[PDB]
């Protein structure tokens, strides 16, 4: 695996090297003081430490929210940049939906509320146009799992119409569309604009042609909400504040390292 020799064993115990899963290729360590598991992602020093990686780390550091994987620290290794972060031990939302087939409206609402909380928070930090696919929606190891968005660049239905049609677009409004796809898949157990023919799906996305199968019963209020997200015109698509006052959303709803140090470490990591 593309990882350096174990390091900083004075502060971390080595647990396991992961070749696939939740965090892709990653090393699991345990913080010696707090006893919490952390995930470590590694990037080779030099050219691979590019401006987008730098930007992503800095933005990751700024994002402090219970539904976004928490940045812990960066460490310089002789061969790699180490990016340490909160570990989420419950897999990803894709796997949970797959195992369940589909969610009840209560379970969909439980995760949707958390997703919207994370997304709304990113928007307030002027971070948007994110990759909010099911695979980047991680879960912690709680019985009622806490959702943990992890979209950071450390390695079809989701694409809104305007992203295909326009060169530039409103990233926050596009994110709302993505949130709708996640809601839909949780409720239905399949993607809204689909068998495997990309062209057909893109055509369906562009003309906003989806249908909730009769096979499953969804409340009319839930149908109305989805219909307000799957709107091709970004100007009239429902906003997150409007989602949060929608009848479906409200029903049975649960209650709602120094920067200079990081810059020096990242900067030095550019030297291979
Ligand atoms: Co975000
Ligand atoms: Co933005
Ligand atoms: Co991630």
């Amino acid at each position: 695996l593309d990882m350096p020799i174990m390091h900083d064993s004075d502060r971390y115990d080595f647990v396991k090297d992961i070749g696939s899963g939740n965090f892709g290729v990653a090393r699991l360590m345990r913080d010696k003081l707090t006893k919490e598991l952390v995930a470590v992602k590694y990037i080779e020093r030099g050219a691979a430490i590019d401006e987008n990686v730098q930007r992503e780390i800095i933005n990751h550091r700024s994002l402090r929210h219970p539904n976004i994987v928490r940045f812990k620290e960066v460490i310089l290794t002789p061969t790699h940049l180490a990016i340490i972060m909160e570990y989420a031990s419950g897999g990803e939302l894709y796997e949970r939906i797959c195992n369940a087939g589909r969610f009840s409206e209560d379970e969909a609402r439980f995760f949707f509320q958390q997703l919207l909380s994370g997304v709304s928070y990113c928007h307030s930090m002027q971070i948007c146009h994110r990759d909010l696919k099911l695979e980047n929606t991680l879960l912690d190891g709680s019985p009622a799992p806490r959702l943990k968005i992890c979209d950071f660049g450390y390695s079809p239905a989701y694409i809104a119409p305007e992203v295909l049609l326009r060169q530039e677009y409103d990233g926050k409004i596009a994110d709302v569309w993505s949130c709708g796809v996640t809601l839909y898949v949780m409720l239905v157990g399949a993607y809204p604009f689909e068998p495997r023919d990309y062209r057909k799906t893109i055509q369906r996305i562009l003309s906003v042609k989806y249908s909730i199968p009769d096979d499953i019963r969804i409340s009319p209020e839930c149908c109305h909400l989805i219909s307000r997200i799957f709107v091709a015109d970004p100007a009239t698509r429902i906003s997150i504040p409007e989602i949060k006052t929608h009848s479906w959303f409200l029903k049975n709803l649960p209650a709602d390292q120094s920067l200079d140090t990081i810059m020096q470490i990242i900067s030095e990591a550019t030297i291979p």
